[PDB]
DNA sequence: CCCCACCCCCTTTAGTACTTATGCCTGGTTATAGATACATTGAAACCCCTTTTATAGGCGCCTTTTTTTTTT
């Protein structure tokens, strides 16, 4: 194909082994807001690297918006360290990137119609609800969302390789349906 | 002094008409069992909260601009 996927965000789960109070990290982290009443977690944004953590009383939090997987685990760690830092017995523990997204330019416009009809097991297509086709590849196992622009978007994936995989596989059926 | 006649009685049983109790059946409302109106406390079942990064239509709602109609 000659493209390589871009990937543009990484969610991540790590257990900090420790019961914390939401109520306490909120008031001594800055950068964060804490709303029980609609959700019971804190949220907490760092700027290097740039993502956003979701930490749970349980004391198990959710790092995001992480571009590659050592950015992942090393905000990971910056979060931790914070919690550490107010007074609490966290720990760096079971870090696991549970998805990746990645998006890409094929640089040419695509009958969507065309490709959906085609491959309708795999393919849902309804603009009025969303302009984009959702192709649901079964190896690997990621989803695809597919724009008239040729623009696309790989989630689902566990490995960056399986986004580049699923890319792939899907060239050859864009290039199929380029409007040309 | 004797004979005959008249008066007074008790004997018990058969008749059908009339009165009283029992069985009959009949018009209310009261006392029973269960469900209904429904209302009870009990519980489970439900949506709700922390965000990200990109794609690109439709969606509703804001203030400022231009056009049309009315009045003087």
């Amino acid at each position: 194909s000659g493209i390589v996927p871009t990937l543009q965000n990484i969610v991540a789960t790590v257990t900090l082994g420790c019961r914390l109070d939401l109520k306490t990290v909120a008031l001594h982290a800055r950068n964060a807001e804490y709303n029980p009443k609609r959700f019971a977690a804190v949220i907490m944004r760092i700027r290097e690297p740039k993502t956003t953590a979701l930490i749970f009383a349980s004391g198990k939090m959710v790092v995001t918006g992480a571009k590659s997987e050592d950015d992942s685990k090393l905000a990971s760690r910056k979060y931790a360290r914070i919690i550490q830092k107010i007074g609490f017995a966290a720990k760096f523990t079971d870090f696991k990137i549970q998805n990746i997204v990645g998006s890409c330019d094929v640089k040419f416009p695509i009958r969507l119609e065309g490709l959906a009809f085609s491959h309708g097991t795999f393919s849902s297509y309804e603009p009025e609800l969303f302009p984009g086709l959702i192709y649901r590849m079964v190896k690997p196992k990621i989803v695809l969302l597919i724009f008239v622009s040729g623009k696309i978007v790989l989630t689902g994936a566990k490995q960056r390789e399986e986004i580049y995989q699923a890319f792939e596989a899907i060239y050859p059926v864009l290039s199929e349906f380029r409007k040309m």
